[PDB]
C-alpha cells in the first residue's frame, strides 16, 4: 500500500509575542514544497519543546536549524521516528544510529538515535537511502557474446592440474587453494609474462611500476570496495606490539605443547588494517591521489606484476583454475574518455593476435557485469554503455561438450570512478577516465594446458619457440 | 657456569593388572635387576636411572624413581611398565627437575609447570604432568625451554669481518629516498613502511633482478620456482619460526564465512558512517591461519616435505621472485632502507654437506663479481648470527662451525663517515635443520643439508643510489648498458 514517509522529532533548546512567528512558520518559513504544499506542518508543542514533523521535503533536522535562526531574536534530541513504506516485511538488521526496527502491516518503522552533531552531519539521510535500497532490492550476473572463434579439435581431454600433479609440474601448498610451482609450471608462467610484455605491453608503450600488495582501508574506501568486498578478503592484522615480553606466552606455549595457540594470538593482534591484494589496481591509485596531471602526460599507461592476489573463494577441491592465491599482471590506463576507449581497443587487438597466433587457442569475448560492481555487492550492468567489463573465455575440453568456459582475463572501462574516488584531476579540467586489464596466469595455464597438453611436441611452434628447452622437475622416490 | 647436576625426580605408581594385595615377590627382584641392567641402557657408566624406593598397595605398585641426563624418569618409567606387565595406568605424585643456572629467572606462565624456585646451583621445577604428557615427552621440551632462558640470561649480536673493499670516493651524499621522492621515482604507499615505485624506480629493481638471473642464477644452473606467499602455522612449525617469529609478522585471518548475510552488518555500518568498523570485523574474521611471507624460503619446503630425493637429483638449486615479504619492523618514518613491505629474490639449494658448502662458495664468487665489476660499489661481508636463530629470538652462533650466515654490508655516504653500513643481502648454510624439520631424506641415507640466500631489492637500490646518485651519466658503464634507456616518470602539476 502507498504509505507515506514520515519524519518525527521531539526536541528542546518569558515571551508571548512568539505567536506571530510559530503560527506563520508553518505556512511561510517551512512551506518549500516541490510538487505541491509539501512542507512541514500539523503537530503539537530554555526548554522549548518541539514535536514538528515532515516528509522527504524540508526534513525535520533541516527545519530544526531553521528555527535556530528565527528564535535567535545546542539542540537536545528526545524522540526520533521514521516510518518507511515497504510493500512487504524485511529481516531484522543492526545499523548504526538505529535503536529500533519493526516490520508491520504497513511497512517498516525505524527509531533513529541522533544528537545535533549527528543531525548536522546528515545521518538520517544515509540511513534512509540504505534502508530504501534494501527495500528496492526486496538477481543474476549479466552475460552476452561479442565474438567466438570457430570450433577446434581437442585431442587433449585430461584435467591439466591432474596432469601437472602426476608429472611433477606442481604441488599443493599448505594454505587453502594454494599451489607451489615446480620448475616446469614456473617456466609456463614466465613465458606467458614474456608474451604479455613483448607482444602487448612494450609495443603499446606501457611502463612498469610496482604497486603495494598490502591494501589498507583508506584505499578500499576510495575505490568503493569498502562497500561490500568483505566476504572474500584475507584480512591482515599487525601485532599489537613488537615487545618480545608480550609474545613470550605464545612462544612458550608452542615450545611445550607443539601447538600454536591461535585463540590467544587472535587476542594479541590488532584489529585488521585492511587485507591482502584483491583487485591489485586500487593501491596504485595512491600514487596519483590528489594530483593534477598535465595534459601532455596522458594517457598514463602502466602495469604491475610484483606479487600475489588473495581471495577467499568458495569451498571445494579445485585445480589451478580456481585458487585462493594467484598471480596476475594488472594493466592500468588513465586519460580522457576517448583515450581510455582507444587504449582498450589497442589491447583487444594485441590479445587477439596472442590467442590466435601464439597460443592458438579456442576462445571468446563477452560483455559481463563490471568487475567493480560485482566486487562491492552489485550486479547487472553499468549506467553508461561505454563503461563495463569484457571477459575472455576459453573451453576446457575435460569439462565435456557442455562444460562451462573459463574466464581467463578481462578488459574494463571504469569511467570516472577511480579518478573521482582518489581525486585525480586533469590540468585542462576535462573529465579523467580509467581502464584496467587483469591477466590471470593460473587461468592462462589452465586454458593452454587443457587445450594443448603438457607435451612440448604438441604445442604451437610460436609458443614452443618462446619457451626454450623445458626444465626438468624435482623427482622423488 | 654452574657445575650442578641435571637431575630428574619422579614419585609415581603403576596399575598393570587387576587389583592384588602384597602377593608377589618378583617385584623386589626386578627393581634391583633394572638398576643394574635395564635402567643403565643408553647411559654412560654409573649414569643410569635408579628406583630408589618402592612400596605396594591396593592396585598401587608405587615407586620413587631418580635419574639424570640419560634414561630420564619419564622415559624409564615406561621401561619399567613393559617389565611389570610382561613378567607378571601410571599416576604421577610429583615430578621434580633440578636445572643448573647462574642467575635467577623471572617466572612466567608456562603450561605444565606448577612451581619454580631457586636452589643452590640452579632452578627447581615442579611439574604438573600425567602419563600422557610423559609419553609426549613434555618434560624434555620444558627442559629445552628453560635451558634456552638460562643461556639467554648470560652475557649482543655477533660480527666478524671476512672481506672488505678498498674505500671509494663518495661524491653523492643525498639520502637516496629523499632524492627519489623529489625527482618523482616513487611515493609512499598507504600502509606502514610501504612504497609505490614509479617507472624509474621499478626500472632499477628490474635491472638488479636481470643481473641476478644472468650473472648468477643462469650460469650456476638455478631453476625458477614459485613459492607460496601466504604462510601457514604448519610451515612455521616445521621451520622453527613458530618458536618466536611472532613480534614481527603481519598476521592473516580469513573470513569465518563467505555468506554475504554475515557481512551485511559491516557493509551497512560503512554505508551509514563512512567508517570501516574494524572492531566488528575483528569479531567476524577467523583466528589467524599464519601470516604474510617473512623469510620466503619456508613455504617452498612443503614441496619436498616427507619425500626422499634420489642422489642424481641433488644438489637441488631453485629460486623464487614471485612476490612480497612483510615484516612489522620498528616504528618511525623511514626511507626504502627500512620497510615493512619488500621484494626479495630467495635462492635455495639442497644436497650433501659438501655440495651445500660448494654452492655457497659459487654464489659468493658470483656476488663478488657483481658488486665489484657491475655495480662497482663499496661493500664488505661478515660472519654474523645465523638468520634462522635471530628470527626465533636467539643470538650467538651455531656450534657446527660451518653452519651460519654471511651478511653483505655497504656504506651509505649520506649517513656520514661514521654511519652504520647497510645489510643488503646474505648467504647462509643452514645445516640439517630444514631437511629434519620438514622430513626430507636422501636415498643414500647420508645427511641432507641446505642453504639459502636472500637478495633484498630495496636494499640493493638504497646502497647503489646512495653511492652513485640518480643520474645515469654517473653510473658505471656495465650497469648503464643493462638498464638501457631510463623511462620517464609521471609528472604532476
Ligand atoms: N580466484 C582466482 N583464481 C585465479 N585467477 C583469478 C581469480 N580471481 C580472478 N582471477 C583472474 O584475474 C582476472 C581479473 O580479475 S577480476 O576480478 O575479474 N577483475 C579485477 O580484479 C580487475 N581489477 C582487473 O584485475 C580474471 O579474469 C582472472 O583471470
Ligand atoms: N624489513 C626489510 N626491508 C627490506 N629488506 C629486507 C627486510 N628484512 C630483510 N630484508 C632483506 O632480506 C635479506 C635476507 O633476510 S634475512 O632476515 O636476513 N634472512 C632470511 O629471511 C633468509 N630466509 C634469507 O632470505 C636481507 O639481507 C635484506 O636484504
Ligand atoms: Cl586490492
Ligand atoms: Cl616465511
Ligand atoms: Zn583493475
Ligand atoms: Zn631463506
Amino acid at each position: 500500500s502507498h504509505m507515506k514517509l514520515q519524519f518525527n522529532l521531539k526536541a528542546y533548546f518569558a515571551k508571548d509575542a512568539i505567536a506571530a512567528l510559530f503560527e506563520e512558520a508553518n505556512s511561510t518559513l517551512l512551506t518549500r514544497g516541490a510538487p505541491e504544499g509539501q512542507g512541514a506542518k500539523v503537530t503539537e508543542w530554555d526548554r522549548i519543546e518541539l514535536t514538528l514533523q515532515s516528509g522527504r521535503y524540508v526534513r525535520v533536522h533541516d527545519a530544526i536549524f531553521r528555527l535556530r535562526k528565527q528564535l535567535a531574536e545546542g539542540i537536545e534530541v528526545e524522540s526520533f521516528i521514521i516510518k518507511v513504506p515497504a510493500d512487504h516485511e524485511l529481516r531484522m538488521l543492526k545499523v548504526p544510529y538505529i535503536k529500533s526496527m519493526e516490520n508491520i502491516e504497513g511497512g517498516i518503522q525505524l527509531e533513529l538515535e541522533v544528537g545535533e552533531a549527528e543531525m548536522k552531519n546528515r545521518v538520517p539521510d544515509r540511513i534512509l537511502t540504505l534502508l530504501e535500497e534494501k527495500i528496492e532490492a526486496a538477481k543474476a550476473e549479466h552475460w552476452n557474446l561479442l565474438w567466438q572463434r570457430e570450433p577446434m579439435e581437442h585431442p587433449f581431454k585430461e584435467d591439466p592440474t591432474q596432469a601437472m600433479m602426476k608429472e611433477g609440474w606442481l604441488k599443493r601448498g599448505s594454505s587453502r587453494g594454494q599451489w607451489i610451482h615446480g620448475p616446469q609450471s614456473a617456466r609456463i608462467f614466465r613465458t606467458f609474462e614474456k608474451i604479455v610484455l613483448e607482444e602487448l605491453l612494450e609495443p603499446l608503450g606501457y611502463r612498469e611500476m610496482i604497486f603495494p600488495k598490502l591494501v589498507t582501508w583508506e584505499v578500499w574506501m576510495k575505490s568503493g570496495h569498502a562497500k561490500g568486498v568483505y566476504p572474500e578478503i584475507y584480512y591482515v592484522c599487525p601485532p599489537q606490539t613488537r615487545d618480545p615480553d608480550y609474545w613470550e606466552e605464545v612462544a612458550d606455549y608452542y615450545k611445550v605443547t607443539h601447538e600454536v595457540p591461535t585463540k590467544l594470538i587472535k587476542e594479541k593482534i590488532a584489529e585488521p588494517i585492511g587485507g591482502m591484494c584483491y583487485a591489485q589496481c586500487p593501491p596504485f591509485w595512491m600514487y596519483v591521489a590528489g594530483e593534477t596531471l598535465p595534459n601532455e602526460e596522458i594517457p598514463v599507461k602502466v602495469f604491475d606484476r610484483s606479487g600475489t592476489s588473495h581471495r577467499y573463494e568458495s569451498g571445494g577441491i579445485h585445480g589451478i583454475e580456481r585458487v585462493d592465491e594467484f598471480h596476475r599482471i594488472e594493466i592500468v590506463w588513465i586519460g580522457t574518455k576517448e583515450e581510455v576507449l582507444k587504449c582498450a581497443e589497442e589491447l583487444h587487438d594485441r590479445y587477439m593476435h596472442i590467442f590466435n597466433d601464439i597460443l592458438d587457442i579456442e576462445w571468446r569475448k563477452a560483455r559481463v557485469t563490471p568487475w567493480f560492481m560485482a566486487q562491492e555487492g552489485l550486479l547487472g550492468l553499468a549506467e553508461e554503455n561505454t563503461v563495463g567489463t569484457t571477459d575472455y573465455e576459453a573451453c576446457l575440453p575435460y569439462r565435456g561438450p557442455d562444460g562451462e568456459w573459463l574466464e581467463f582475463q578481462n578488459v574494463s572501462i571504469n569511467g570516472d570512478k577511480y579518478p573521482k574516488g582518489f581525486n585525480v584531476k586533469l590540468q585542462s579540467g576535462d573529465e579523467l577516465w580509467s581502464g584496467c586489464s587483469g591477466v590471470g596466469l593460473e587461468r592462462w595455464a589452465a586454458v593452454f594446458l587443457a587445450q594443448k597438453g603438457l607435451d612440448p611436441a604438441n604445442w604451437p611452434e610460436e609458443f614452443r619457440n618462446r619457451v626454450g628447452e623445458m626444465p626438468k622437475g624435482i623427482r622423488f622416490l
